[PDB]
């Protein structure tokens, strides 16, 4: 019947924790987080004079700057100390307290190109061969191999990147908030990853400064600044940005198809908070990989209760079916991968409505294609301003017309 209604307004914008696809990481190649970022911070040479260049039209823009200018110059106390100590507590200025604080919307083409960056392989790997998984006992050889097949697909996936940054940096503002409560700590933003040529590498996003945290339950609210590196120029989409304040900080020299080039670096600034049981979730994202591996052990013991054999090799070798819709076995594995990585990133009561009522509502289309009110009001009640749910609104409009 009819496809859903999606809500005409302004292009939607980008609410994500931290930035995904325009991230940009200062590295080394190799554990006291403030020491791994001053030195990844001492690799880069470009910097320069900050301003801004996208203004946050509801924010204090110069507090910004001086924000960023104060991380800068504390760094370069830090650098003076003798010992570079474990944690830098902030000097409570007055563009901190004000940082810290002491509508209907259309689908934007970035979502989808988050997520299709989401399924995309990278040069390094971001697990170890047994990061999935939680076992007591020794597991036993048929779901080791199908282990093994699948973490060979996705240790290497950009989503991976995505659910090892959450953990790092969730894990460290968790932390944070109840062993620093009243101090604005500087918080890097690191991960670490494994070359092509398996040379650890220790990478720097960026930084957030906490506010006071108090967090007496799971709800209460501790308030940040997250300050992200990035070669995106906001410019091209400011839509996407209309949370943000972004400076110009630096110029990094890159190799390119062109040989040697200069591009602006910019900084993506934004207030922001998370709670207790976000944090909690956030910390969790290796589930990520473990719920995926599982939606395809579920298609392989499809396939094995049919054929009467182990159907392991068969399936992730791709040797009945006669092909792969998305193309590799590979790419299955990393779409589903994506779609629990982005569940968490992009969780909501709108997506919980969402998928649970668009559930109901494909059963009733599928039993009647092929035998052949009141769900749409439900489902469309969560169509808002989410690009997550939007995008995934937008899918399932694809999945009406076949
Ligand atoms: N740790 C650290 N703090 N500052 C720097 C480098 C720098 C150099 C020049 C300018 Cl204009 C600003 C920052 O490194
Ligand atoms: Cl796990």
């Amino acid at each position: 019947p009819r496809p859903l209604r999606l809500p005409d307004g302004p292009p939607c914008s980008q609410r994500s924790k931290f930035l995904l696809m325009d991230a940009l990481k200062l590295s080394i190649e190799d554990g006291i987080p403030l020491y791994d970022a001053i030195k990844c911070m001492r690799t880069f040479f470009g910097w320069k004079e900050p301003n801004v260049v996208k203004p946050h039209e509801k924010g204090i823009n110069p507090n910004y700057l001086l924000s960023w200018k104060q991380v800068l110059a504390e760094l370069q106390d830090i650098e003076n100390e003798e010992k570079i100590p474990r944690t830098k507590n902030m000097k409570k200025t007055s563009q901190l307290k004000w940082a810290l604080g002491e509508e209907l919307r259309s689908l934007a083409s970035w979502i989808q190109n988050e997520f299709n960056k989401a399924c995309e392989l990278t040069d390094s790997s971001w697990i170890e061969l047994d990061e999935i998984g939680e076992d007591a006992a020794p597991i036993e050889h048929i779901a080791s191999m199908r282990r093994n097949y699948f973490t060979a697909e996705v240790s290497h996936c950009r989503a991976t990147e995505y659910i090892m940054k959450g953990v790092y940096i969730n894990t460290a503002l968790l932390n944070a908030s109840c062993a620093a409560m009243d101090d604005f700590q500087l918080i890097p933003m690191i991960s670490k990853c494994r070359t092509k040529e398996g040379r650890r590498k220790t990478n720097l996003y960026g930084f957030i400064i906490k506010g006071r945290s108090h967090l007496r339950n799971d709800t209460d609210v501790v308030n940040f600044v997250s300050m992200e590196f990035s070669l995106t120029d906001p410019r091209l989409e400011p839509h996407k940005w209309e949370k943000y304040c972004v400076l110009e900080v630096g110029d990094m020299l890159l190799r390119s198809a062109i040989g040697h080039v200069s591009r602006p670096m910019f900084l993506y600034v934004r207030t922001n908070g998370t709670s207790k049981i976000k944090m909690k979730w956030g910390m969790e994202m290796r589930r990520c990989l473990l719920q995926s591996l599982q939606q395809i052990e579920s298609m392989i013991e499809a396939e094995s209760s049919v054929k009467e054999k182990d159907m392991t090799k068969e399936f992730f070798e791709n040797k009945s079916p006669k092909g792969v819709e998305e193309g590799s076995i590979g790419k299955v594995c990393r779409t589903l991968l994506a779609k629990s990585v982005f569940n968490s990133l992009y969780a909501s009561p709108q997506l919980e409505g969402f998928s649970a009522e668009s559930r109901k509502l494909l059963l009733i289309v599928q039993a009647l294609r092929d035998n052949l009110g009141g769900l749409y009001e439900a489902i469309e009640e969560c169509l808002i301003n989410d690009p997550w749910v939007l995008l995934n609104a937008s899918w399932f409009n694809s999945f009406l017309t076949h």
